[PDB]
């Protein structure tokens, strides 16, 4: 209610745009009631008005984290309440506290205490002294200290009491919201942080050579560095600590200071004066201090690992949305040394037809042999693809990939590259060794190396996402953080490329919209008993599938050379009747569907609203019959596919080919793709962070991946760019 507001600000962050608090109220309330985000994205967006998965995906995660800020809020208010003390003024500070630590601060005084030296001293009442002492600076400590010693209560000596009664006052002042608040905005816009090397472990972990020794302003640190700092502290090595001018010899700390004018405490140079001074010292470097570096130091982490999982985001949305290159034979070859490279031969259609284990390389040496091998297996099956993987010496077995193909011309062969990510993970899987039971662990990774060449998702899909190793440190990484995010990626590829329930492996389906392990397993269940689907309709049929369940799925389900044709289309049964209204213009025949241009071209919206759905409802309607179900992944191009482009007419808008730069300008920087023509890059499109002077990142004789963003061939012009992010659209 108020949760709408602090998510509204947090998605106008982001490049999209600005989201009404109205609209998070609609996105929120489809959640809640059940929907899936792919779902909302897809078939709800004039509910939201046009917000995008990006943003939802967002929604969800600051949806969710909010929430447990509430759930939270009302056990404190419920603690406090049943303490005695809930003021109507605290109960207020509680409601408006916007982040967790703030919640947490606020419950300091209240939260369940351990027997603190303070409370020791309390009860021996101690805490009247506290109290006097503080409250006129002009009494004299030490002498108004006599008045409460006590041998039996724990005080037997003066300097004891003044000791006690200097622990109620340091606790009270560390659990100061106000303060707490205070330093911390201080610390995190001011301190600079700072890394060193324990005595001894010098030698020890020398890995951290270019921090063994560093200091850097922490407002503005980098997730890198910041996570390397603490991967060599935890490991061990480092010490860590924020640091805040110089601590000299003697001087007043900033925050010594900030805690006395919290209280009104100055030093004229009355008797409690130097003791105050004393108490608000300890307060610092025996309280406040670890405090706040521990809830520092951990929101830096917190944020480090934000980016960190943020690239895994979008290397394995990227590899997912790989080319799938099948439905052919291959070989998948998971490179190896000591332990020789396995071998696996598939055929066109996933099934397994044979296996081995070659050694190639070193130790062993038999190259030529290995060879012979292939050879013969590629032949014995018809091979055509030769998937190696992009692990351990996949240098030479490249090399040796040659040789075999340039050999046995007779074969035309054509070997390609692919991530060995999860190869191993997947291999050491259940569901990988229930349907290999077979064959050893080693050589279940091949398997998995050549079904992905022939469709990247598919196999994927097969694997615990947080385990497809695409990142460095990822390991390292929270892991709940990092799960929930990738299987987010997963499940929005998936949904965007669609599925054939009438093929698609009970893996798949679980990721669908609306689905989970079971009816995934369960829609298999029919298919294996009564054949075919031939329409959507007929997952009506299936066992626990539901009304709810339906309307989220069927969606991204997909029924091929079904009857009603639209089911091979992202077209939700939802709006069938919608298309069927269309009667009009009755190019009924075969439906006007795939009529591209044809009289399908625009047809002017605004063509059918009834209340519910009603234009990106329709307007989405009318480029789907245009191209029913179309795969937005990237068509498949070979590894030499460039060597046969060489004239303008040769390109498309969308290739990614492999160029050099010619001529560095400041307005961007010209391009040679082969074509006889060079292509401009301008400044903008030429990287994805912003760019100062072309002349600073790329300069002439460079080599760079770029895409054909446009192409001309009546003024013979090439549009480029150096970003796979946009698109030729």
């Amino acid at each position: 209610d108020s949760i709408n507001t602090r998510i509204a600000e947090e998605l106008s962050a982001l490049p999209s745009g600005r989201v009404q608090p109205q609209q998070v109220a609609a996105a929120v309330a489809l959640l809640d009631e059940g929907s899936t985000v792919p779902f909302i994205a897809r078939y709800r967006k004039e509910v939201t008005g046009s917000l995008d998965d990006t943003q939802l995906r967002m929604l969800e995660e600051r949806l969710r984290y909010l929430r447990e800020l509430e759930e939270r809020r009302g056990a404190i208010l419920a603690s406090i309440e049943e303490q005695g003390k809930l003021t109507p003024e605290l109960a207020r500070d509680i409601k408006l506290a916007d982040t967790k630590t703030r919640l947490e601060d606020l419950y300091l005084p209240y939260k369940q205490k351990r027997r603190t030296k303070g409370q020791i001293a309390l009860e021996a009442g101690l805490g009247a002294l506290a109290d006097a002492l503080f409250d006129d600076p002009t009494l004299v400590p030490e002498s108004e200290a006599a008045r409460f010693v006590d041998a039996e209560k724990g005080f037997a000596d003066v300097k004891a009491v003044l000791e006690g009664a200097k622990y109620i006052l340091m606790e009270r002042f560390a659990e100061d919201a106000t303060l707490l608040d205070k330093l911390r905005v201080f610390m995190k816009n001011e301190a600079t942080l700072t890394a060193r090397v324990v005595p001894g472990k010098e030698q020890e972990g020398a890995k951290f050579s270019d921090y063994f020794e560093h200091d850097e302003p922490l407002k503005s640190a980098p997730s890198h560095r910041a996570l390397a700092i603490f991967r060599g502290r935890n490991e061990g090595v480092l010490s860590a600590s924020l640091k805040v001018g110089e601590e000299a010899p003697g001087t007043l700390h900033p925050c010594e200071v900030m805690i006395a004018e919290r209280f009104g405490l100055s030093n004229q140079g009355r008797a409690a004066d130097k003791w105050l001074a004393e108490v608000v010292r300890w307060t610092w470097k025996v309280k406040l201090y670890t405090h706040l570096e521990t809830d520092l130091f951990g929101e830096l982490r917190d944020g480090a690992e934000d980016e960190a999982i943020s690239v895994f985001a979008r290397n394995l949305h990227d590899l997912l949305l790989a080319a799938p290159a099948g439905p052919r034979a291959t070989l998948g070859l998971d490179p190896g040394l000591r332990t020789g490279v396995k071998v696996a031969v598939v055929d066109a259609t996933g099934k397994l037809l044979d296996t081995a284990t070659v050694y190639p390389h070193a130790p062993k040496n038999q190259w030529d042999q290995t060879l012979a091998v292939l050879a013969a297996l590629c032949a014995k099956h018809q091979v055509e693809l030769i998937a190696i993987g992009n692990g351990t010496a996949s240098r030479e077995t490249d090399k040796l990939a040659g040789e075999l193909i340039k050999k046995y011309p007779g074969m035309k062969l054509t070997k390609i590259m692919v991530s060995e990510a999860g190869a191993s993970v997947y291999s050491a899987s259940e569901l990988a060794a229930k349907e290999f039971p077979e064959l050893d662990v080693s050589l279940r990774g091949a398997v998995s190396i050549a079904r992905r060449l022939q469709d990247p998702l598919a196999e994927l899909v097969k694997i615990e996402p947080k385990s497809i190793g695409v990142g460095q440190y990822q390991h390292d990484v929270s892991q709940l953080k990092l799960a929930r995010s990738l299987d987010a990626v997963v499940e929005d590829c998936v949904n965007a490329v669609g599925v054939d329930v009438n093929t698609a492996s009970a893996a798949l389906l679980a990721r669908i919209s609306g689905l989970n392990s079971t009816l995934a397993q369960n829609i298999v269940a029919h298919r294996d008993a009564n054949g075919a689907f031939r329409t959507r309709d007929e997952l009506k049929k299936v066992s626990r599938l539901g009304e709810k369940t339906f309307e989220q799925a069927a969606g991204f389900l997909r029924v091929m050379n079904g009857d009603n044709p639209l089911d091979a289309s992202a077209v939700h049964p939802e709006t069938y009747p919608l298309v069927q209204r269309i009667a009009a213009d009755t190019e009924r025949d075969i439906r006007s569907l795939i009529g591209d241009s044809a009289f399908l071209k625009r047809l002017d919206p605004k063509k059918f609203t009834d209340e519910t759905f009603g234009l990106p409802t329709v307007t989405d309607i009318l480029k789907e019959l245009d191209k029913p179900g179309r795969d937005p992944r990237p068509e498949f191009k070979t590894a030499e596919f460039q060597e046969g482009v060489e004239s303008l007419k040769d390109l498309k808008p969308g290739m990614v080919l492999e160029g050099v730069v010619t001529n560095v300008t400041n307005f961007g920087a010209f391009v040679d793709i082969g074509v006889h023509q060079d292509g401009l890059v301008h400044i903008s499109a030429l990287s994805e962070k912003f760019v100062k002077d072309p002349y600073e990142v790329v300069k002439a004789g460079d080599i760079v991946k770029v895409k054909v963003m446009e192409v001309d061939i009546p003024r013979n012009r090439v549009g480029l760019s150096m970003r796979m992010s946009d698109t030729p659209g």
